């Protein structure tokens, strides 16, 4: 169980960030498995990959997800130069992390349709401090705790609809949760 913060563990990079709102807790376990509990926290984001990530990366996962409100399951990372933000989402609670996003496209992927969109963050917290970036956003139709994720498809798909990557910083399967309560335990490959 840890603290804020990024670093290694057991062969996988990881990421653990919350807002200063109580309630989670997060913890790295074997290999690349991670598990996270929380109760009425704030906004949180946590989980286990590889930093850099690759453009042609398959990602494995696998576990259990039980959100009580407002979370997401996905495939979390950013570019630089351009600076962009982007989710392959997998599995959510009570909001569709998409809403009120521009929808640019379709992608069929994995066994299931995803929803393309972009939308701008403006003047937020970023890899490189605040900023204003785009976020580019694959949501999943059919929900699911576990299975294959080939990246290659959602970012080829994206620079179909014009949304360009940049050079990759990390890139991992991550838990978030917004003022809500849940339980997860996931295992990255």
């Amino acid at each position: 169980t840890i603290q804020p913060g990024t670093g290694y563990n057991n062969g996988y990079f990881y990421s653990y960030w919350n807002d200063g709102h109580g309630g989670v807790t997060y913890t790295n376990g074997p290999g690349g498995q991670f598990s996270v509990n929380w109760s009425n926290s704030g906004n949180f984001v946590g989980g286990k990959g590889w930093q850099p990530g690759t453009k042609n990366k398959v990602i494995n996962f696998s576990g259990s997800y039980n959100p009580n409100g407002n979370s997401y399951l996905s495939v979390y990372g950013w570019s630089r130069n351009p600076l962009i933000e982007y989710y392959i989402v997998e599995n959510f609670g009570t909001y569709n992390p998409s809403t009120g996003a521009t929808k640019l496209g379709e992608v069929t992927s994995d066994g299931s349709v995803y929803d393309i969109y972009r939308t701008q963050r403006v003047n937020q917290p970023s890899i490189i401090g605040t900023a204003t970036f785009y976020q580019y956003w694959s949501v999943r139709r059919n929900h699911r705790s576990s299975g294959s994720v080939n990246t290659a498809n959602h970012f080829n798909a994206w620079a179909q609809q014009g949304l360009t990557l940049g050079t990759m910083d990390y890139q991992i399967v991550a838990v978030e949760g917004y003022f809500s309560s849940g339980s997860a335990s996931i295992t990255v490959s």
